[PDB]
């Protein structure tokens, strides 16, 4: 019986931005026999850093389900597939944001300085370069007028609210990506899947997994609300 758990890589796991706070949680999940899958709005560069520091070598999903990364030979016809691209290239997103930049006073990674990005996010200066290595999405830090969200959706893009900012991406979401990865595991036998989210970008995963937890007060019909990731492990222990 394989147990899988999808986790975000934000304040609910790494408050303060350093990896260390997540260690107690990762270690317990490992002891509980879980395959830990980060399914985050974060870039591959950001996730690879945390994974290495936390010694997590399982597949991961980046930029709101835009790509699934499977370590070479992780799963025992040879496809030789390491990266499954499901979203749209960031260059296309930026071409569209350029058309809206002035009308709506939009600020995102592509048109902001490292100093501005640090101000907007509060992220440590040394991590900004990792967040800037975007491949399939943009994060909107601010705007001077509303209405750009609808325009983007009309243009065929997805605009999803995260724990703090909107992320612009396309053709996929955390749920579509999670479902595909789950299929890879299901080929190995029976699986039990859990998902822990804290924002609207996690909602798509809920209909794809067996058990759902929400850290915070966001409400969803399939989710059990808890105040901390600590509580998730506690409730699962029941």
């Amino acid at each position: 019986m394989i147990r899988l758990i999808f986790l975000d890589i934000d304040k609910t796991l790494i408050p303060g931005y350093e990896p260390d706070p997540a260690k107690p949680i990762i270690e317990e999940l490992k002891d509980m026999g879980f395959e830990i899958i980060f399914n985050s709005s974060k870039t591959r560069a950001e996730q690879e850093y945390y994974r290495k520091e936390l010694e997590v070598e399982t597949p991961f999903i980046s930029e709101n389900g835009s790509a699934i990364f499977i370590p070479k030979g992780y799963f025992p016809e040879v496809g030789n597939y390491i990266v499954i691209e499901l979203g749209i290239r960031v260059e296309k997103i930026r071409e569209e944001l350029k058309k809206l930049e002035n009308i709506y006073g939009l600020k995102y990674y592509g048109n902001s300085t490292k100093e501005e990005i640090e101000k907007f996010t509060g992220m440590p200066p040394e991590l900004v370069p990792l967040a800037m290595e975007r491949e399939y999405s943009e994060t909107i830090f601010e705007w001077s007028r509303d209405g750009w969200e609808e325009v983007l959706v009309e243009g065929g893009f997805k605009v999803t609210m995260g724990s703090r900012f909107y992320t612009v991406h396309g053709n996929s979401d955390k749920g579509k990506a999670a479902k595909i990865l789950l299929d890879f595991y299901k080929r190995l036998g029976q699986i039990e899947s859990y998902a822990v989210g804290d924002s609207y970008n996690d909602f798509p995963m809920f209909e794809v997994v067996d058990k759902v937890f929400i850290v915070g007060s966001l409400k969803h019909k399939k989710a059990q609300n808890v105040s901390s990731i600590i509580d998730v492990l506690e409730v699962i222990k029941h």
